[PDB]
Protein backbone atom coordinates (compact mmCIF):
# COMPACT_ATOMS: atom_id res chain seq x y z
CA UNK A 1 0.00 0.00 0.00
CA UNK A 2 1.63 3.73 -0.55
CA UNK A 3 -0.22 5.34 1.69
CA UNK A 4 -0.91 9.83 1.57
CA UNK A 5 0.84 11.78 3.48
CA UNK A 6 -2.08 12.87 5.89
CA UNK A 7 -3.27 9.12 5.80
CA UNK A 8 0.36 8.04 6.94
CA UNK A 9 0.05 10.33 9.67
CA UNK A 10 -3.24 9.79 10.57
CA UNK A 11 -2.48 5.67 11.14
CA UNK A 12 0.93 7.06 12.83
CA UNK A 13 -0.76 8.73 15.41
CA UNK A 14 -3.59 6.06 15.77
CA UNK A 15 -1.32 3.83 16.50
CA UNK A 16 0.42 5.72 19.09
CA UNK A 17 3.62 6.66 17.38
CA UNK A 18 3.12 10.52 17.93
CA UNK A 19 5.70 12.02 20.25
CA UNK A 20 6.82 8.39 20.79
CA UNK A 21 9.97 8.81 22.72
CA UNK A 22 9.50 12.27 22.38
CA UNK A 23 9.35 12.05 18.37
CA UNK A 24 6.56 14.62 17.24
CA UNK A 25 4.49 13.16 14.66
CA UNK A 26 6.22 14.92 11.91
CA UNK A 27 9.53 13.27 12.24
CA UNK A 28 7.97 10.06 11.76
CA UNK A 29 6.24 10.78 8.61
CA UNK A 30 9.11 12.80 7.55
CA UNK A 31 11.54 9.64 8.08
CA UNK A 32 8.90 7.33 6.32
CA UNK A 33 9.07 9.26 3.18
CA UNK A 34 12.34 9.27 2.95
CA UNK A 35 12.83 5.68 4.07
CA UNK A 36 10.00 4.61 1.65
CA UNK A 37 8.61 6.93 -0.34
CA UNK A 38 5.49 5.90 1.99
CA UNK A 39 5.03 2.61 0.30
CA UNK A 40 4.71 -0.48 2.75
CA UNK A 41 6.07 -2.26 0.32
CA UNK A 42 9.32 -0.90 -0.30
CA UNK A 43 12.84 -3.31 0.52
CA UNK A 44 16.56 -2.66 0.06
CA UNK A 45 19.54 -5.21 0.10
CA UNK A 46 22.19 -3.83 2.46
CA UNK A 47 25.79 -4.17 1.63
CA UNK A 48 25.92 -6.72 4.69
CA UNK A 49 23.50 -8.77 3.25
CA UNK A 50 20.52 -7.52 5.46
CA UNK A 51 17.35 -6.14 4.01
CA UNK A 52 15.49 -3.36 5.41
CA UNK A 53 11.35 -3.85 5.15
CA UNK A 54 8.10 -2.00 4.87
CA UNK A 55 7.25 2.22 5.34
CA UNK A 56 10.44 2.84 8.15
CA UNK A 57 12.74 0.00 5.89
CA UNK A 58 13.56 -2.12 9.27
CA UNK A 59 16.08 -3.76 9.15
CA UNK A 60 16.89 -7.39 9.38
CA UNK A 61 20.36 -7.33 11.02
CA UNK A 62 18.52 -6.93 14.21
CA UNK A 63 14.92 -6.69 14.09
CA UNK A 64 13.11 -9.21 11.93
CA UNK A 65 13.75 -12.51 10.30
CA UNK A 66 13.80 -13.14 6.77
CA UNK A 67 15.87 -16.54 6.79
CA UNK A 68 18.84 -15.12 4.71
CA UNK A 69 20.52 -12.87 7.55
CA UNK A 70 23.37 -14.86 8.84
CA UNK A 71 24.21 -14.08 12.33
CA UNK A 72 20.84 -11.75 12.61
CA UNK A 73 18.51 -11.55 15.25
CA UNK A 74 14.83 -10.72 15.06
CA UNK A 75 14.14 -8.40 18.07
CA UNK A 76 10.87 -7.82 16.97
CA UNK A 77 10.05 -11.34 16.81
CA UNK A 78 8.52 -11.07 13.34
CA UNK A 79 8.65 -12.13 10.17
CA UNK A 80 10.32 -9.30 7.97
CA UNK A 81 7.21 -9.96 5.02
CA UNK A 82 5.02 -8.53 8.31
CA UNK A 83 6.84 -5.00 7.70
CA UNK A 84 5.34 -5.11 4.18
CA UNK A 85 1.75 -5.21 5.34
CA UNK A 86 -1.17 -2.90 4.46
CA UNK A 87 -1.75 -2.80 8.04
CA UNK A 88 1.09 -0.94 10.22
CA UNK A 89 0.53 -2.38 13.15
CA UNK A 90 3.69 -4.57 13.07
CA UNK A 91 6.09 -1.81 11.57
CA UNK A 92 5.20 0.84 14.08
CA UNK A 93 5.46 -1.88 17.09
CA UNK A 94 8.89 -2.57 15.94
CA UNK A 95 9.72 0.85 15.18
CA UNK A 96 8.76 1.82 19.31
CA UNK A 97 11.31 -1.22 20.41
CA UNK A 98 14.02 0.66 17.81
CA UNK A 99 13.84 3.56 18.87
CA UNK A 100 13.89 2.82 22.51
CA UNK A 101 17.39 1.27 21.82
CA UNK A 102 19.52 4.09 22.74
CA UNK A 103 19.94 6.46 20.09
CA UNK A 104 16.57 7.87 19.37
CA UNK A 105 16.13 8.16 15.64
CA UNK A 106 19.10 8.12 14.91
CA UNK A 107 18.91 4.51 14.20
CA UNK A 108 17.11 5.72 10.82
CA UNK A 109 20.34 7.09 8.81
CA UNK A 110 17.67 8.70 6.75
CA UNK A 111 16.20 10.14 9.77
CA UNK A 112 19.26 11.67 10.76
CA UNK A 113 20.42 13.13 7.17
CA UNK A 114 17.18 14.37 5.97
CA UNK A 115 14.28 14.76 8.77
CA UNK A 116 16.82 15.71 11.71
CA UNK A 117 16.99 19.22 12.84
CA UNK A 118 14.31 20.36 10.04
CA UNK A 119 10.74 22.00 9.97
CA UNK A 120 9.24 18.29 10.46
CA UNK A 121 5.85 19.72 11.56
CA UNK A 122 5.16 20.62 7.63
CA UNK A 123 5.29 16.75 6.93
CA UNK A 124 1.25 16.98 9.05
CA UNK A 125 0.62 20.23 7.79
CA UNK A 126 -3.00 20.48 6.91
CA UNK A 127 -3.67 17.28 7.89
CA UNK A 128 -6.96 15.99 9.88
CA UNK A 129 -5.57 14.39 12.97
CL1 LIG B 1 4.52 13.79 0.27
CL1 LIG C 1 5.59 17.42 14.02
CL1 LIG D 1 18.46 -15.14 9.08
CL1 LIG E 1 9.82 -15.78 11.05
CL1 LIG F 1 16.05 10.55 22.01
NA1 LIG G 1 17.20 -11.25 11.39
Amino acid sequence: KVFGRCELAAAMKRHGLDNYRGYSLGNWVCAAKFESNFNTQATNRNTDGSTDYGILQINSRWWCNDGRTPGSRNLCNIPCSALLSSDITASVNCAKKIVSDGNGMNAWVAWRNRCKGTDVQAWIRGCRL
